[PDB]
């Protein structure tokens, strides 16, 4: 009757329970030993990004790409690769403009126009987003409170942490990953496959990356011989 | 190692990169070569519903769904038939009231009283928007700022376009499309299917498409005898 | 032709909506013949929810659930099992801490540090939220207009009801259900699976649910001995 049902729902769950454990599990494996092989860091991103906050962010888009590029020749796409490319994951609508990406790190220019919010997503990489324009919002996991950040702060969304994460229209950031970048995917697509259905967007977004890891690729090649 | 990761990575990335693109040629074929059977147009719904912009939006809504069944008797469905539905499409949640549907066209009455946005959609038809009441955010692929349209603007969401789109409550519009409706349907139905659970709104959604077709077949019988 | 592609579509249109039909069909049938052992009403919950709204929510959430130990004992969690979990679901975010669930009734603490909303959800269970900050801002099927709820108010999403509901920072709320509980799930862990992609969070939610069902189980035991 009623203790029989409630013991198969019981049963159902912890089948549930183990297999997003053990999923867990191989997420916290693949990425802990997943390479670092290491080209920016957060901090150097941070203070380039930080030290043009107060222009307009569009004149702070295009300093900070001239000086990536002068610091890191053969990592940042070339202008004719550049294009803004809209972002629908967890629930909140952004747009990037990939500037670098590889199997470890990447480097993108990411805002929005519109107000939204959502999850921030839960993977392996430590990503760090320095604000050049607007507010970002965060509410930390187990919490009942967030917190408000502005112009020339950074936000470090650590390894295996999830967040809310909500943007007023006209922010627009700098921001950094460092991990396991490609078990971000499954979160950075799965809008595109769930809800917007916009297949020419997914091109966009597989096809950027792909630019950016034959650059890398090439990059590696030329410095071997 | 790590090249071997990052070669395989890439050839993934290709194989989902050929994927979409040939889904996105297959929409541009079967949209372009759609038909193209035109009762209404768009400068006609926007110019009536312009009009009306100054009254109360249900006062508008009535004298709209009152001149265009005298201007295309046959076309429009009856008073019975007429429903408030929820629309949850892209992450956005609204409301519509269907007054014509067939392959190629569609007039609905269209808004929220929530504030909300996000994905636009992006498909093989020509959809607008005029404003009766509230505001209408429009945020463009490819830029970085938005635009705010105000009770009697028009919104064209041009074919393929995919915007950000964000309304505040209290916000109601007379929407025209036209082109290959059903390309629509995946955009329209996912969030229902993969968010929201709501089998019940998908049940009205299907149920007065349906009522809409079948008072378009019986209206061309009627007009071949 | 034209005619032809109206008729199969009209075709696949009734078939979906046949299988959507008898989905709520099932829904209908399986929630109204589900059982309704009781511990709490929603009433009793509601007023003592309404007595601490003036406090801090903080100390508010102590009260009551100190409360709710002393007029039920055996069936709120202890205290090393109370969780914040994030809860995403119908385009929405927010969290919750349960304090009792079984296959019939659950007792929660919800609310949200960002601003969101979305869809309610659609299921055979009575839902009632009691604020404590905040607002609440319930939008109803079939209406234009939405309404707004404020400290010590209560809403109630009644059985088979769908509501579009959005609340704002800082909204925090004692939420009692009383129905077929299992039939919410679907509603609670869709977004996860198929937005955030949050696995551990999944962990956690099925994880609460497991131990507020052995709780009751064992409180079953020891009164029957
Ligand atoms: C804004 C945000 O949450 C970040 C976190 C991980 C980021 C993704 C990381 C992987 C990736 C690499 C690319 O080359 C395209 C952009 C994407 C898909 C990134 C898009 C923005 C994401 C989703
Ligand atoms: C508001 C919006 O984005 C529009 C764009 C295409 C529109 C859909 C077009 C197809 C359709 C026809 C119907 O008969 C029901 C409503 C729907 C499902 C429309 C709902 C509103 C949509 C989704
Ligand atoms: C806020 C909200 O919509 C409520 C409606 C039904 C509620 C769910 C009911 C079932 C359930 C029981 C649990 O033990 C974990 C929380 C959940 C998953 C509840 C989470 C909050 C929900 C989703």
């Amino acid at each position: 009757g009623r203790s029989v049902d409630t013991m198969a729902l019981w049963l159902g769950l912890r089948a549930v329970l183990v297999v997003a454990g053990l999923a867990v599990l191989l997420q916290l494996i693949r990425g802990w030993l997943s390479s670092k092989s290491y080209v920016f860091n957060r901090e150097e991103i941070a203070r380039l990004a930080k030290e043009h906050s107060g222009l307009d962010y569009e004149v702070a888009f295009s300093k900070i790409i001239v000086e990536l590029r002068k610091k890191h020749p053969g990592h940042i796409l070339q202008d004719e690769d550049l294009q803004w490319v809209f972002v629908n994951a967890g629930g909140w609508m952004g747009s990037m403009c990939l500037l670098h990406a590889s199997l470890t790190e990447y480097v993108l220019l990411f805002g929005t126009a519109v107000d939204t919010g959502g999850h921030s997503g839960r993977y392996w990489a430590e990503i760090s987003d320095t604000i050049l324009s607007g507010t970002f919002r965060q509410w930390k996991e187990g919490t009942t409170k967030s917190e408000i950040f502005y112009p020339g702060d950074t936000i470090v969304h650590e390894v295996g942490e999830a967040t809310s994460v909500q943007w007023s229209s006209g922010t627009w950031m700098v921001e950094y990953g460092r991990g396991f970048i490609p078990s971000t995917l499954a979160f950075a697509l799965a809008d595109t496959i769930f809800s917007t259905q916009d297949f020419l967007t997914l091109f966009y977004t597989v096809k950027v990356y792909s630019k950016a890891l034959l650059l890398e690729a090439s990059t590696h090649l030329s410095q071997l011989g």
